[PDB]
């Protein structure tokens, strides 16, 4: 059975996690984990209550490993045990991915060193102090590495990771089963097809975070050059 | 506050309703329900464990109910307590709304009788029996009832719902926040797209669930009639 693993932390943002997780649960011989420290409740930033299913010493060798992302991505950043166990399971992980802010926590556990990555539009300056080529694209790949923006990034990934683990008739079959076929009613989930009201909008309530935000990459960026 | 409810039953399928929640309760002066028989655990399909944050007796009067989908279906079309639940919200709520297979539910209620609707193109024929004028669009409005198809209708549409409530800029400014821009890697989410091939293995799958939603949905029928 293909192993797949989702972090599941504190403040997630749930959609970014459950998008891929219902992907990927539709295919034959997959098992798929919610990880956290240990087995239990967990509150997404919506307070939305999610369950973890196995702690980090539990854990199976993972196939795939994929981070989420949302407001609790500041505190997985300085989280020794979290990055250690990331670290752990992209050694061996067939494919390494993340949606939105999670590849700032791949930053942080040193696997964006010299690698082309992206992230949410509102914290893109924060890629580079983290070692990474920072990329303005959707979906970026380098090697083993997949990063990805928007909240629903992994659904579509998830269907390219079904293709090339299993084969594209079975991706298809999934995407036909869900009936998937996205047609957003406006064309504002880019800051350069958004109005320039709604980004100025965006990026003042962002302002606070990514000043906090600011500050943790630096103290990330210290420990990985010790 | 605006009031927003959705249905959460066992053997759900979860992302028809976490992502319309997670979009929805963005929004300033929302608050976001998830209504079963009592509140806690509900597990999804998937096995992913959800909660529910309230009972049928103790939900508030809904400014917008909304009814997502899965395996769960057939025992809910047949659930009295669930149908006069929905029935007794849908008479006051602005917005009534289903995803994929949530519309057999809203058919099993007497809320589509002479109503246009749509459902999962592959149980697309039990809408007639129901009342409802079957209609081949992802998103169908008739009066303040939205039906649409697609695990992810929810995040569509709740885009459309946050520009009626508050306003475009508002809609415009969520999207922007989730940088949502779907582009799926395969074009087979439309029985009209997809490999004919991928259409015989997809329909050869639910063919046993659609013989059990025939013979539910004829009971559904007759309850309708009496």
């Amino acid at each position: 059975a293909v192993q797949i693993g989702f972090l599941l932390f504190p403040e997630v943002q749930q959609l970014d996690l459950t998008g891929p997780h219902d992907v990927l649960a539709s295919l034959p011989d997959v098992q798929v984990h919610l990880i956290w420290k240990e087995p239990g409740p967990v509150v997404a930033s919506s307070g939305l209550v999610l369950q973890a299913t196995t702690s980090f010493a539990d854990c199976p060798p993972l196939d795939v490993i994929c981070i989420p992302g949302g407001t609790g991505v500041g505190a997985l950043m300085e989280d020794p045990q979290a990055l250690a166990f990331i670290r752990q399971q992209a050694a061996r992980a067939r494919y390494v991915t993340s949606v939105c802010t999670g590849s700032l926590v791949l930053g942080a556990a040193g696997l964006l060193q010299g690698k082309r990555a992206t992230t949410h539009w509102a914290y893109h300056e924060l890629l580079a102090p983290l070692g990474a080529i920072p990329v303005h694209e959707r979906v970026v790949r380098d090697g083993n590495l997949l990063t990805g923006t928007g909240i629903t990034a992994g659904i579509d990934f998830a269907l390219t990771l079904a293709a090339e683990l299993f084969d594209a008739a079975t991706a298809q079959r999934v995407q036909l089963q869900l009936e998937y076929a996205p047609a957003p009613p406006f064309n504002a989930g880019s800051p350069d097809t958004a109005p320039a009201s709604v980004v100025q909008q965006a990026r003042q309530r962002a302002a606070d975070s990514l000043h906090k935000r600011r500050e943790i990459t630096l103290r990330a960026a210290a420990r990985l050059a010790a």
